């Protein structure tokens, strides 16, 4: 490889005319792309530029403009290549329930490739460069990764009225005697509207966002086991780079998660 | 010759990804669980369990990993006709998403007395964990019987295209033409859902390609047709509110019938049988369709 | 788990009318199946025989009848699903390029599944599962399987006549002075066709099969470098197993490598 | 800004799978390749290596890839137009099976001077090491160009669909029916293999299954139908042989054109341009076709 700030200088003192415009157009200085241009030479034992101004090619130059040239043509069709923006984001499944949609109302103008994903394959989509961002319970950089807290996600305890009188008071004994929800005397069910059917349907006990758990609670449908609360820290997790692009989608997401408890 | 607990200790290794843990899991030496499964190879002829790594049963374990829990079920029903009165039995199915948001919430109401664990897979999903033994039963738009499978029809799914009334008036002033079609963003729950493709082609008799999200989960997905991002297919019985609302509208006239099937171990059963009416019954409101 | 002697022992009593039978059809002895049959009974806390001979299932041993017959009738559809016979086979390239087809004579009233790998991948397949036996060059036995040795592969070294004369005599001096086909001053040219059609055209020189090697030799389009030759021996690997598929198709193999060179 | 010796960093850490090594490659401190993917990361904005065990670009980092490849194949024949008299150029190049066996073995008689490294790669294979730089060119089946790439067409190729006789006396002794065809065994290279499919569909509208035997490979395959295993597709070039000899004969009247094409890097390249004229040279004796 004989690149690059030695190939540009060269195209940019045969293109303009002169020294000076060179350093111009490369944000540089007259003397500093002289010896960048003499390196060059050196390099491959001849003369590629003509001192007089304004300054042509010389004969033996010429293909070495011709790379600077077709070099440059390939890097621009390559960046296109990898319209419409695309931006692939991983977000706990608890998050995409509750906060995050919010994000929805900012983005309307690029293309979202949406994972829903935990804290491990997380980690894997941004180190394998897929994800560009997560919505993550995981609080230690991942490998090039910057992080963002978010605050706090607030889980209740619940069941139905049925369940409660069925397993009195929170009898303290009625541990394990008493059936529970989980998602991986325990039934498991995933997603959130049943997640959320199985409890309300005196199916068992189990943690809840506290937005999610909101509703159901005033209605009547649902009931605190006790006033016992858990509370798992958020991080947005994205590319350590600095991008318009990057910058945007941590903003949004930042925001989203506004109404988090303070972390 | 015909099996045993040797079954056993292959659906125990490949479930538990090791030769040492399956052993102190069945009481026996790594020794035992090695020429437990070596005879059951011997016998079938097949290498049946990868070594390595984690434990994964090859293609040939599958079906007797299918056999292993299928065994497991039906002697345990059959130690329970000679004895229940407690009895809390764990049942794995499968079911689509769109299922499990709309109709299949209502098989928990009817259910006892069995320890449920339920998986959200799509069709493809789900066949695996049928063939496996992992799942005793799934909802699947797969109509074609998979191994030690029975098929039950279940009715139609409706889905029509839908969107927020912004969407419309942004990306579908004129109406659903292939023009606007080809220009309007759409979404999707993945690469895989084709659900949208077949609109377009019902509506176009072609294939168009848009702009298109690609947001999973029901409200992954029901957000972003809320938040205007794009055109998709929608469960009817979940549109059935954004209709009313006005928080949605019909993109256009036509919608997809997708027949639902709910696949089971094809075996005697009281447990299978009982959470089969139970499934079945919970889908009444499905369209007859056929 | 229950199972399994003792069912099938149950079943036996209790569908041929008699100890002696069951004894019959389960090559075992009539007092071996006797407490076979008692331990059962042990383990669910009732009788499920009857002595009284010829002896039918007591109500409470019914079920475990259904039990064996139901198992039973599970374990043959099962062992149907893993018609035509599929065998998935390794070779290595130059053994299926000389030696390995005369097996296909042998072979027209199964399925085959042949894969072309090197030593690593067949060990693979092996491991995996997925291939029954593989044609190798390794020879100390995979995970699961047997080892036969089949004899050795012996390699000429080649170029075209032209080639010669242009890199006198084997000036021992042009090592690399001399331009050298290869697989994975060196062109690199897979299949066997054209490995054939590099060096035809004088564009190098390699090693060769001798059987390969040998038609253009006497042809005159191919020469020999020297008298030099490298052997390498092949090897059988299969799973360990007792098997009628896998006895016969050890046994093809090892015939089809009859003509390969004493190991 | 636009790059640099900050490719040659890529591309030597994606093709060696190690940053350390790349490191003792171009003489300079892990630090300096890191800090140089990392600016061309900055530069560009995605992430582009995978750290992790064996390094491999991420999808966004192929095109860089290609990139560093092109630039320096123009990079040396830049600086060989300056000073050639010697030099012997790497040149790889992606050739589907069937072709390498029939015509265009003839490409290295009319090579020079540079060094051959060919792939045998099918239509999916060779595209991938098109966009990632890995090769300079390839026959390939695929009509569309694949980016940063010029399309050649280059002719087609006709398949016969052929048997040895007693395979016919055996299975086709009454012509190759819908019923003969679903009983007599086929071959095929692999399940990716479609050449007999495209056949029975042209044969008989339809699509029939039967059984198949995989085997790949010009002598694996070419033995197999001269075993009688099955009958199967063959570029006619090698059929000619056995049709003549007797070994060979047509199963039916029926046959496939298959378009292939030379894709090549798109840019300026004497070395290019003229590989392409031998390719395309070679290939002067396929089918016009089009």
């Amino acid at each position: 490889q004989l690149d690059g700030p030695q190939l540009a200088a060269l195209a940019a003192v045969v293109e303009l005319g002169s020294f000076d415009a060179a350093a111009e157009r490369l944000h540089v200085t007259p003397s500093a792309v002289s010896q960048r241009i003499k390196s060059l030479e050196q390099q491959v034992g001849q003369v590629l530029v003509v001192r007089e101004k304004p300054c042509r090619a010389t004969t033996a130059g010429i293909p070495l403009l011709r790379l600077a040239a077709q070099t440059a043509l390939l890097e621009s069709e390559a960046l296109a290549e990898m319209k419409r923006t695309r931006i692939t984001i991983a977000v706990n499944a608890d998050s995409m329930a509750t906060w995050f949609s919010a994000v929805f109302d900012g983005l309307g103008d690029v293309l979202l490739d949406v994972r829903i994903e935990d804290q491990d394959h997380s980690a894997r989509l941004l180190r394998e460069g897929v994800a560009m961002g997560a919505v993550t319970t995981e609080r230690n950089p991942v490998p090039g990764c910057r992080v963002h807290p978010l605050g706090e996600m607030r889980y209740l305890p619940v069941a139905s009225r049925p369940f409660v009188q069925r397993h009195d008071g929170f009898t303290a004994a009625a541990a394990a005697k008493a059936p529970s929800l989980a998602w991986n005397p325990t039934h498991f069910v995933p997603t959130t509207e049943g997640f959320t059917a199985a409890a309300r349907a005196g199916l068992g006990w189990g943690m809840f966002p506290e937005k999610l758990a909101a509703s159901p609670l005033a209605d009547g449908s649902f009931v605190r086991v006790c006033d016992i609360h858990l509370d798992v820290p958020l991080y947005w997790q994205c590319w350590k780079l600095d991008s318009p692009i990057i910058a945007r989608i941590t903003d949004t997401v930042r925001a989203a998660a506004s109404g988090l408890y303070r972390g």
